[PDB]
C-alpha cells in the first residue's frame, strides 16, 4: 500500500547526463531509469537474473534468428497513454540509427530489424544467432514515441516511462524525486508513495545523512567510515567490475605512442593507491575483468609498479621533456587518487604533469568528446547493463562511441583487429573464449583505456527501516521490491 510512507536515499554520483535512455550513461541517471523505465525483459539489479517486464510472456523464439515478443496487457506510460508496439519499434530503431548518436547501439549489434506485427506483437530479426538476446533487452528501455518526438531535450530532462516510479523532479546538487506509478502492473510495484534521492557526492555529507536518519540507505560508503556506520546500520561490500580507468587521447602526440601509455602505467604505484585511498578494498588490475569474474583470464601484459621500466620505455620513445595535463573527475575518491598518480609521474626524469578536476558531465562534453584533452582518470562501470564478457568489452571497445569519438584509437590496425575479434566471439560462439582473450591481450598491451584498479563496492542501509533492500554489485541503488517497515 504505497500511501503514507516514503523512502529517502543518499546517491553518490551527481547528475552528469540526462535521463533519455538513448544517451543516459551517468550512474545516477541509469539508477533512476531502473525505476522510471522498463525494457521488454529486465535484469534484476541485485541478482542480474532476467525477469519479464513489458513482455507479457517469454519471448517466442521461432528460429535462431527470429523472436516474437508480446506486450503486457494494460501497460501504460506515466502520461496515461498505452504502451504500443510502435513505441517498442521506435525505441530500438532510434538506438540503432547512427544519426541519433546513441551511446548504446554497441550492445545490440546482432539486431537486424524490429517490426510491429500488430498492436500486441513485435518481431525481432537477428543478423546471426545470439544466445543472450533476452538478457540484452534490459538495455533498450521502451520510450513513448509521442513524447520523445515532441522534444528530445525536454524528455531528457523530464523522462516519461512505464516503470513503477514516475519522475517528479531533478535538481542538480540537491535531489531526484519520484512518486509511485499507480497504474504499473508489472512484477515490482512501488511500495512507497514518494521516494527522494538526495544527491550527496560529498563523502562526509553522505555518511552523516545515513547516521542522522535523514536517509535509509547510501551508495558508495567511504571506506574510512564503514566501521562506525556498522554500529547502527548494515554495511556490505560487494565484489564489482566497477573500476578506475586511465584513458589516453590516442591521436595526440605523444600519447599516440603505445610505449608512452605503457610507461605511465608502469610508473604508477598501485599498492600505495590501494593502501592509502581504498584501505585494501581494491586490487590492481591484472586483466580487463576483475579476478572474481567468472570469465576472468589474466592478461599477458601486466603493469606492476616499475619506475625503471617506465624510464626505459620513455627513453625508447624519444621522450626527453614531456609536459602534459591530467584531467580527472570530481568523485571524492578520484580526487584522492589524482595527487598520488601525479607524484608518481612527476618523479619520472622526463615528465612533468599538472592536474585539472572537472565534473563528469563537463569532462565529457567539453573535453573528451571534442578530443580537447590528453589523459583522463575517471570511474566506469558498464556492469550496470549486464555482466557478460561481450557486453563489458563492447561498452568501451566495440564501434565508435568510445574508440573513435573519445579515446581516438580507431585508426590503428590494433583497433581493427579488436573489432574482428569481438565480432568473431559473438558470431562464432564456439571460439569466444579464445577470441575474447586475444582481444583483451591486444587491449592490455595497447592500453588506450585500461583499468588501474577494480574496487569492492560497499553500501549501507538500516534494516529496521527498509524491507527487502539489497546492495548492488554495480553503481546505483535499487528500490525495486523495497518497502518501509
Ligand atoms: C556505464 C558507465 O560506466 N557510466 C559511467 C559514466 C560514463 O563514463 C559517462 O557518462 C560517459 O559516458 O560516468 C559516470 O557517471 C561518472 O563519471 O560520474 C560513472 C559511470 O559509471
Amino acid at each position: 500500500s504505497p500511501s503514507g510512507s516514503t523512502i529517502e536515499a543518499g546517491i553518490a554520483y551527481p547528475i552528469s547526463t540526462g535521463f533519455d535512455p538513448l544517451t543516459s550513461s551517468g550512474a545516477s541517471s541509469m539508477a533512476a531509469n531502473l525505476h522510471i523505465f522498463e525494457g521488454l525483459v529486465d535484469l534484476h539489479p541485485v541478482t542480474r537474473q532476467p525477469y519479464l517486464a513489458l513482455a507479457a510472456k517469454e519471448p517466442e523464439q521461432k528460429d535462431d534468428l527470429t523472436y516474437y515478443i508480446s506486450l503486457r496487457e494494460g501497460a501504460m506510460f506515466h502520461d496515461g497513454s498505452p504502451v504500443t508496439t510502435e513505441d517498442v519499434v521506435y525505441s530500438f530503431e532510434r538506438v540503432l540509427d547512427p544519426a541519433k548518436a546513441s551511446l548504446f547501439a554497441q550492445f545490440i549489434p546482432f539486431i537486424a530489424s524490429v517490426t510491429a506485427l500488430d498492436d500486441n506483437v513485435v518481431e525481432f530479426k537477428l543478423k546471426y544467432p545470439f544466445a543472450l538476446f533476452k538478457e540484452r533487452l534490459t538495455i533498450i528501455k521502451i520510450v513513448p514515441k509521442h513524447i520523445v518526438e515532441a522534444g528530445q531535450s525536454a524528455f531528457d530532462a523530464k523522462p516519461i516511462g512505464s516503470g513503477p516510479y514516475k519522475f517528479v523532479s531533478a535538481t542538480k546538487d540537491d535531489r531526484i524525486v519520484f512518486e509511485a506509478n499507480t497504474v504499473y502492473n508489472g512484477h515490482y510495484p512501488a511500495k512507497v508513495e514518494k521516494m527522494t534521492w538526495f544527491l550527496l557526492s560529498d563523502d562526509a555529507a553522505r555518511v552523516t545523512a545515513q547516521e542522522s536518519g535523514r536517509v535509509q540507505a547510501i551508495e558508495s560508503v567511504p571506506y574510512l567510515d564503514a566501521e562506525r556506520l556498522k554500529r547502527k546500520n548494515n554495511v556490505e561490500s560487494v565484489q564489482s567490475f566497477g573500476l578506475l580507468f586511465l584513458m589516453f587521447n590516442c591521436e595526440k602526440a605523444p600519447f599516440d605512442n603505445p610505449k608512452v601509455r605503457q610507461a605511465l602505467h608502469y610508473a604508477l604505484d598501485k599498492q600505495k593507491l590501494i593502501d592509502i585511498v581504498f584501505l585494501g578494498n581494491a586490487k590492481a588490475a591484472t586483466s580487463y575483468l576483475q579476478d572474481t569474474h567468472p570469465d576472468y583470464v589474466k592478461a599477458s601484459s601486466q603493469y606492476d609498479y616499475d619506475k625503471a621500466k617506465a624510464e626505459k620505455l620513455l627513453a625508447e620513445a624519444g621522450i626527453t621533456n614531456l609536459t602534459f595535463q591530467l584531467l580527472a573527475t570530481d568523485h571524492a575518491w578520484v580526487k584522492e587518487c589524482a595527487p598520488l598518480i601525479l607524484e608518481s609521474w612527476n618523479a619520472l626524469s622526463v615528465v612533468k604533469v599538472t592536474l585539472q578536476h572537472l565534473q563528469s558531465g563537463a569532462l565529457y562534453s567539453a573535453h573528451v568528446d571534442k578530443g580537447a584533452y590528453e589523459v583522463v582518470i575517471a570511474p566506469g562501470d558498464p556492469s550496470v547493463f549486464g555482466n557478460d564478457l561481450d557486453l563489458l568489452l563492447s561498452w568501451w571497445y566495440r564501434g565508435d562511441v568510445w574508440p573513435k569519438r573519445r579515446f581516438r584509437w580507431a585508426n590503428t590496425a590494433e583497433y581493427h583487429e579488436v573489432q574482428k575479434l569481438l565480432d568473431e566471439a559473438i558470431k562464432n560462439p564456439a571460439g569466444s573464449k579464445v577470441a575474447w582473450q586475444k582481444a583483451i591481450n591486444i587491449i592490455a598491451e595497447q592500453v588506450p583505456l585500461y583499468p588501474i584498479i577494480h574496487r569492492k563496492l560497499p553500501t549501507a542501509w538500516n534494516t529496521k527501516k527498509l524491507t527487502d533492500f539489497q546492495p548492488l554489485p554495480t553503481t546505483g541503488l535499487s528500490f525495486l521490491g523495497v518497502g518501509r517497515t
